[PDB]
């Protein structure tokens, strides 16, 4: 389609367009746009500062340019990343002739600074191939949130608007940190005891309107949040805090579970396209044969090299002699360890206060230390040879050490020295830490395998960061101080800065509270509205696409870590195998551990108690009296533990009294070994441990490197006084005022002191238990954001001194992203070689010649069921067809959309015209069950099994047209209105593509529940473990241990263990749990100890919880794995 194809001095254009660096010059100008878009301060009402008025006419330099390369390029002469060059200009040209909607497409333009570079090109490239296999997850996904979109709407409906206001009033009754959470006048919830306050309704609402269950749209953005695993708990607590508990929590946590399932495989579903690629050049078996020869080949080229060296450059010697029988014996094998082990501990000490002794000693020790550190070198200076000693590059960094230990104490005798610069050469001695890691013997194996792998990471990670720019550019241009408000709450993550949105984006793509962020820009443009609640769509895309570019560093690994893959006692033998015994004990353990599940358990007087004494004792009797009959007939780790739990329950017959109670929990792990499936699973995952174990010893030692230059950086400061305004120890004291709401007309008067922030770094030890959850994912930003804010060591926060202390939360938090990472990957790779090595056993053409030799030798023919009677033959002629095919997958579309409305303070006359909808829509479909049955004859109807689930469908929908009908001559209906929703779930029976992965599951449903085997005992354990010691707890609202997350019962502790598995701020239930709790006006503690049932085991209980749901939910994703191996390869 060209245009005149003219030849005057224009060609000689073509010579210029395209010379050689003009590149070189358009790279250097997006470039400068990037600059110029990052110094853009935005400004809240119209407001321009000169900077940002400068850089407004700066635009019209890089609209020329950009114009006269592009009109150059139409003189010059396809390129799908030049049709959006174009593009972006052709917008630009549109707003000189213009309000603020242009001015959100500048943000576009560094995507042109992907297409000017290349090897980007091989990026986005290979990232949209991977998209492929995954469609047919994203799509069931899709499918997963509209099913438990339209149950949220239906069940809960205007269920949250009830209020807990004052008086009469308009002020919603809070207690100083509780959540304004909803009410009912009528049972089941919330009593409001605020003391001077009456439910009424109007609006109390969820965050602020956001987190509703009416109307499609906000149905379905409170079951995203809540598939996101994050504030799902929020939205669980307030329904259970309006309808009433008991009911709704089999709604969430089958979203949970059915929302960790479709996610769990999805990370295995991009890592089946790209290996069965890689599979196919695993046949070089003998190229590699050529490559170890090679390297032998320099190993000893190398060496005899030195044998060469050191020939050259041979009294002195007598000293030589002397330096090969010190250096190489067992002795500087064990001298060293003394100094470099006291060296730890000497860099590791650093308390707070040190009272006076220690921080003599510390500079002691390091100018004792560096003495044998500078002689043990000086010893392999002379005794090892010059040329030897240089070329190793752990002596190289032997070099680097030994050389700062003195630049820096000579640095402090000069004494020109500022205060900023002491502290950073004390942050260098922390470098001595790496000299432990002389040790580990794969130690050159696994930095090989490591930086092997960021350079095939290299490309993507400055993809990933050039996608986390246009966010942090989008949303400055969106949000762009609207965070106004008229408000005191501090908004803390807000994006009037080029540094805040970046934090601030980055703390919405590792999950982290990305639902309090929602809820501000949501809240900043229109709260909610229509045109307002559209920008839901920047946190999803952000949260989307931002996590589908970090799965896919997920892949470069897994497929760089492939490749290197490539290469009368006859009377007691009975009892012991009795039936009668053994499933004696089977229904007894059942019966042991019921009464054990709930016990009172905070009651110690009642009658709930004398029966459970009388139920305790009389089974330890049975039990002792297993060990008795197991010993009388004759090494296994399952009877070291049967004799362990059972003498405990014996002494407590002699009584101490409820520890030996606690000891009869261990039983039924007695019957986990008498289950099969476990020994393939569990076996394979200690196979993978013992190749990943170099990797786990070098992730906790940065969680020690990292926490001793996090101390050292942090000592004292997050020591915070209660009103922001005294700064210091002596003077944060006394009385205060809180002022209310906004205004300085209802002042409170409450005392001050100094808060410690809980998860301070003080001791080395007592900063790898802070380290440690910001490890997690979880608790970050409120804590990374209290780093900024400090300042001088006993001192309170400054707002926003020193941003520079947040590279250090992002680099740590980037690089446990990254050994977090390769772990991962290692248990995929090491399963899917033990899942082949049952078919080493070969000698065959291929997987795929397997299958379908056993699709072939096995099969047989189908059913078809035709029929005489040319009456009936007629029907069966229009039933089997796609007449019905179409028409009765049509109505079920229809039926969606009449489902789909459903709004709420909806008119009259349209509840009148969906009572008939619901009329008809029963009448048709039970007109497909008449028709069928008339043509299928019985037989054949009931055979497949949809057609049976049509039936369950058909009537549990008539019995609801009935129930609803019979009332108007009535709340219990809400469960029958389900039954009008299962319809949906006839749509996936003609998508072919869909049921064929849901029955690949049901199918792998074979190694998987062993292993949720113990995932329930692991949740059964630790519930009673904690309920009688986490119990007298003292449910205070406002204070995270509330009447919605009871520790009490038994189904109350198995959901906040469900709260803590999910990651859900388990953070504060450990500070909950403590030492100055109060103890539940309901217990005994008659005199004085009012404050005293806390129980400080609690860091050792939400830890080895913690750790203990990590590995066992890694066997998950290893089980599944297992069977889906065929449908994965």
């Amino acid at each position: 389609f060209c245009l005149t194809l003219q030849n005057p001095l224009r060609k000689a254009c073509i010579s210029i367009v395209e010379w050689k660096p003009f590149e070189t010059i358009i790279l250097l100008t997006i470039f400068a746009n990037c600059v110029a878009l990052a110094v853009y301060l935005p400004m809240p009402e119209d407001d321009n500062n000169s900077l940002n008025l400068g850089l407004e006419k700066l635009e019209y330099f890089f609209l020329t340019v950009f114009s006269i390369e592009a009109a150059m390029k139409i003189i010059a002469y396809r390129s799908g990343w030049n049709v959006l060059d174009f593009i972006i200009v052709f917008l630009g040209v549109f707003t000189a002739i213009l309000v603020k909607a242009l001015r959100a497409f500048r943000v576009l333009r560094p995507l042109r600074l992907v297409s000017g570079v290349p090897s980007l090109q091989v990026v986005l490239n290979s990232i949209f191939k991977a998209m492929l296999p995954l469609f047919h997850i994203a799509l069931l996904v899709l499918f997963m949130v509209i099913i438990y979109a339209i149950i949220g709407l239906e069940l809960f409906k205007g269920k949250m608007h009830k209020t807990c206001y004052y008086i009469g009033t308009d002020i919603v009754a809070t207690v100083e940190n509780e959540k304004p959470s909803p009410c009912a006048r009528t049972g089941s919830g919330r009593p409001c005891t605020i003391n001077g306050s009456e439910c009424r309704g109007g609006w109390p609402g969820p965050n602020h309107g956001i987190t509703h269950f009416d109307n499609f749209g906000f149905s379905m953005l409170t079951v995203y949040q809540c598939i996101t695993m994050e504030g799902w708990t929020d939205v669980l607590y307030w329904v259970n805090d309006a309808i009433g508990n008991e009911w709704p929590w089999i709604y969430f946590v089958t979203l949970i579970l059915l929302g960790s399932f479709f996610i769990l495989n999805l990370v295995l579903g991009v890592l089946s396209g790209e290996f069965t690629k890689e599979r196919e050049k695993a046949k070089s078996r003998g190229t590699f044969q050529k490559l170890r020869e090679k390297q032998q080949l320099e190993e000893d080229l190398r060496g005899y090299m030195s044998w060469i060296t050191q020939g050259e450059v041979m009294w002195n010697r007598v000293f030589r002699w002397k330096c090969h029988d010190l250096v190489k014996s067992r002795v500087f094998y064990w001298l060293v360890i003394l100094i470099v082990a006291l060296n730890t501990l000497s860099i590791a000490s650093e308390h707070h206060n040190q009272p006076l002794w220690l921080t003599h000693l510390q500079d002691i020790a390091n100018r004792v230390l560096l003495s044998l550190f500078t002689i043990e070198m000086l010893l392999k200076m002379y005794g090892l040879g010059l040329r030897q000693y240089f070329m190793s590059i752990f002596n190289r960094f032997d070099c680097f050490v030994v050389c700062s230990g003195i630049l820096e104490l000579l640095l402090v005798e000069s004494g020109a020295m500022t205060p900023l610069g002491i502290s950073v050469l004390r942050c260098i001695r922390l470098l001595r830490l790496f000299k432990i890691t002389k040790y580990w013997t794969s130690l050159s194996n696994l930095v090989a395998s490591l930086l092997n792998s960021i350079r095939s990471i290299a490309s993507l990670l400055l993809l990933l960061f050039l996608f986390i720019i246009i966010f942090a550019l989008l949303g400055m241009q969106l949000f762009g101080g609207r965070y106004d408000f008229e408000d005191t709450e501090v908004r803390r993550s807000n994006f009037d800065n080029f540094p805040q949105a970046l934090i601030s984006v980055f703390q919405v793509l590792t999950g982290e509270d990305w639902n309090s962020v929602m809820y501000n820009g949501i809240m900043a443009y229109g709260g909610p509205s229509y045109p307002g609640v559209l920008v839901c769509i920047y946190f999803i895309i952000l949260f989307v696409c931002g996590n589908y570019i970090l799965l896919n560093v997920f892949l470069a690994i897994a497929v760089d870590n492939l490749a290197e893959a490539e290469s009368v006692r006859v009377l007691c033998h009975r009892i012991v195998n009795a039936t009668w015994f053994t499933n004696f004990i089977l229904l007894f353990i059942l019966l042991s551990s019921a009464a054990l599940a709930a016990e009172d358990p905070i009651r110690a007087e009642s009658v709930r108690n004398q029966i459970l004494g009388y139920f305790d004792i009389a089974f330890t009797s049975v039990f002792t009296v297993e060990i008795v009959l197991k010993m009388t007939t004759y090494r296994n780790y399952f009877n070291i533990l049967d004799l362990l739990v059972v003498a405990v329950s014996l002494i407590s017959m002699g009584l101490v009294v409820k520890i030996l109670r606690v000891l009869r929990v261990l039983r039924p792990l007695r019957a986990i070994n008498r289950a099969k499936g476990l020994k393939h699973v569990v076996q394979c995952v200690f196979v993978a441990i013992r190749t990943i174990g170099n990797i786990v010893l070098v992730t906790t030692l940065l969680q020690f490197m990292f926490a001793c230059i996090g101390v050292q950086l942090f000592k004292g400061k997050f020591f915070s006084c209660n009103d922001l305004s005294k700064m210091t120890e002596e003077e944060c004291r006394g009385y205060y005022y809180v002022y209310k709401d906004g205004d300085p007309t209802q002042m409170e008067l409450r005392p001050r002191q100094w808060i410690h922030n809980d998860f301070h770094f003080d001791n080395v030890l007592s900063a790898m238990m802070s380290l440690f959850t910001v490890s997690t994912f979880e608790g970050w930003p409120q804590l990374l954001y209290r780093a900024i804010d400090s300042n001088e060591e006993d001192m309170g926060p400054v707002y926003n001194n020193r941003v520079e202390m947040a590279i250090f939360f992002i680099i740590y938090i980037i690089l446990i992203a990254f050994f977090m990472m390769n772990i991962f990957v290692g248990f995929v790779i090491v399963t899917f070689q033990e899942q082949g090595e049952t078919e080493y056993k070969n000698c065959e053409l291929d997987k795929n010649q397997r299958q379908c030799v056993q699709y072939a030798l096995k099969a047989r023919p189908l059913r078809c069921y035709i029929p005489k009677n040319p009456y009936q033959y007629q029907v069966w002629y229009v039933v089997t067809s796609s007449y019905f095919e179409y028409l009765m997958f049509a109505l079920i579309m229809l039926n969606t959309i009449c489902l789909g409305m459903q709004h709420y303070h909806q008119s009259e006359e349209m509840n009148h015209i969906s009572d008939i909808l619901n009329v008809a829509f029963t009448i048709i479909f039970t007109l497909e069950m008449i028709l069928k049955l008339l043509a299928f004859k019985a037989r054949g109807y009931f055979g497949d099994p949809w057609n049976v689930f049509d039936f369950l469908i058909v009537i549990g929908s008539i019995i609801d047209v009935i129930l609803s009908e019979i009332d108007t001559f009535r709340i219990s209906s809400a469960f029958f209105r389900l039954f009008r929703v299962m319809r949906l779930i006839k749509l996936l029976s003609r998508a072919e593509g869909v049921r064929t992965l849901l029955w690949t599951f049901i199918k792998s449903f074979q190694a998987l529940p062993y292993v949720a085997l113990l995932i329930v005992m692991l949740f059964f354990i630790y519930a009673v473990i904690g309920m009688q010691m986490f119990g007298k707890i003292a449910l205070v609202d406002g204070t995270q241990i509330n009447r919605n997350n009871n520790f009490q019962t038994f189904p109350q502790a198995v959901l906040l263990l469900f709260r803590c598995a999910t990651g859900e701020a388990w953070q504060e239930i450990l500070l909950a749990c403590s030492y100055g709790k109060l103890c539940d006006p309901e217990s005994d503690y008659a005199p004085g100890e009012e404050y005293t049932c806390g129980t400080n085991f609690a860091y050792y209980y939400f830890i080895s919880f913690y750790m203990l749901c990590a590995f066992l939910i890694i066997n998950l994703f290893v089980a599944v794995i297992m069977d889906n191996f065929d449908y994965l390869t």
